């Protein structure tokens, strides 16, 4: 077949029920990562091509970074909470990987308060029950399909996205091979 088990993608054994339809994982310390948000554009790619009806969530992960890798799952629960994902992606991404300029919590801060986000209003976020209910569903989600690698992407608690059997000569033939699978996976 054209989609076949091991090759585009792998099924889990032990399926999670009442998952989010499209659920990507990832961490501001993953070299892949990175190139998933910044060169390739997975995401919006994924959600551009995406069955009407289909909600897309995507988390961030403990497992890289230490200290500062909790940090950032805390502050990606600030960036849900607050709906500035799109302004705080990339600034993360770069203060992480190119510039080397996010080094503590403050300094990840520092990249929401240039972002716009106010101070009090910040603080008051990463300091909440509401952000601390959404560092537990980020915890939650990955340890019910006990993730240890990132990036990663499941389709309804059932199927996980395999990157590494598609071809990357070419970037943007990888991404809408990559987004199609998400698509006939959807639509399983
Ligand atoms: C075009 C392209 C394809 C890639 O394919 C993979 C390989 C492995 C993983 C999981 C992991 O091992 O971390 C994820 C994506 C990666 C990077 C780039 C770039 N630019």
């Amino acid at each position: 077949a054209q989609y076949e088990d091991g090759k585009q993608y792998t099924t889990l054994e032990k399926p999670v029920a009442g998952a989010p339809q499209v659920l990507e994982f990832f961490s501001f310390f993953c070299p892949h990562c990175y190139q998933f948000e910044e060169v390739l554009h997975i995401s919006d790619n994924v959600k551009k091509k995406l069955p009407e009806g289909v909600k897309m969530t995507k988390y961030h992960v403990n497992f890289m970074g230490g200290d500062l890798g909790k940090d950032l799952t805390q502050a990606w629960a600030v960036a849900m909470a607050l709906g500035v994902e799109d302004k705080v992606t990339v600034p993360l991404f770069e203060g992480v990987q190119k510039t080397q300029t996010i080094r503590s919590a403050s300094d990840i801060r520092d990249v929401f308060i240039n972002a716009g986000i106010k101070g009090e209003e910040y603080d008051a976020a990463w300091n909440s029950f509401v952000v601390k209910s959404l560092v537990a569903q980020q915890e939650k989600a990955a340890a019910d399909v006990q993730l240890r690698g990132v990036p990663a992407m499941f389709v309804n608690g059932k199927y996980q996205l395999n990157p590494q059997g598609m071809d990357t000569s070419n970037m943007d033939v990888f991404v809408q091979q990559y987004a199609d699978t998400v698509k006939y996976l959807s639509e399983k």
